[PDB]
């Protein structure tokens, strides 16, 4: 049972930048509902000026898989690389990402695909930063 | 620590043998070895000899673009979807301490005492009782502690 203590924010124009009212949390659940653009190439979803926490990254490229990254001072990590595409070019799509003690949770469509343990403490997170090939209809703030 | 298993002295690879009363929660499998110095890739496999052909962790060194390791299951012949760290902890004709700690929901890989990667356990850690080992490496010791 989630509740909701953040306004979700609708359609918004990517890209999009948006705060994370009282940062993240343990337990809080951030889903995005949206769009796969045609000819996607990639799109981003970054939890974060120029620092990363959390790189979610789709690449339509090589047989199409998803890089997961930290950005430090300008400086990217080790990817950690899941090598299978789990959306679809054209095709709406649930992204849902849980924040919990250890690591992100990722679901699309409902189902596991990917997690990854925090590089950088969740705490320091305040800002969800979405671009590339996608539209999106909304991002919800839920927790338990 | 303690030896729920003698260990496998200066094995020869390619090489695959028992491990003493499968995997257990807490368990540290230690391949201390050397890496060839004209290595492409090597493979540590933890699986399961009630079906032989499967693979329940697959862990892939591979000395190829930049250097990655890959971390993939083999289920009824078929290989799922990777996991690759894009990293390589690994020097080429160097030594190394590789260890697996078995944990209740993944995998805790560590090289060289630094951790690497994770990976969560596909299908159920008991029904490890093999480990195979193959490759372009040459092996020291296998250990095997409790923690
Ligand atoms: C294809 C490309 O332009 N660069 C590849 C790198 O991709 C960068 O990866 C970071 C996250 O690690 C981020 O997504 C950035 O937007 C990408 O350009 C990378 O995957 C590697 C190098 O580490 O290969 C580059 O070709
Ligand atoms: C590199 C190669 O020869 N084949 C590529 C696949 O690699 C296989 O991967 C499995 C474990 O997932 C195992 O290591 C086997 O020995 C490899 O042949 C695979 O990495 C890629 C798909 O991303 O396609 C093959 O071309």
């Amino acid at each position: 049972a989630l509740f909701s203590a953040q306004s979700p924010y609708i359609n918004p124009i990517i890209p999009f930048t948006g705060p994370i009212q009282g940062g993240l949390q343990e337990g809080l659940q951030v889903t995005l509902q949206g769009t796969t653009k045609s000819f996607a190439q990639r799109f981003v979803v970054n939890f974060q000026g120029n620092d990363i926490a959390f790189h979610f990254n789709p690449r339509f490229e090589e047989g199409g898989y998803v890089v997961c990254n930290t950005k430090q001072n300008g400086q990217w990590g080790p990817e950690e690389r899941k090598m299978q595409m789990p959306f679809q070019k054209g095709m709406p799509f649930e992204l849902c990402f849980l924040v919990q003690r250890s690591e992100f949770k990722v679901m699309v469509n409902k189902k596991f695909f990917v997690q990854y343990q925090h590089r950088v403490p969740y705490h320091l997170v305040d800002t969800i930063a979405v671009s590339g090939c996608l539209k999106l209809s909304f991002i919800t703030f839920q927790t338990q």
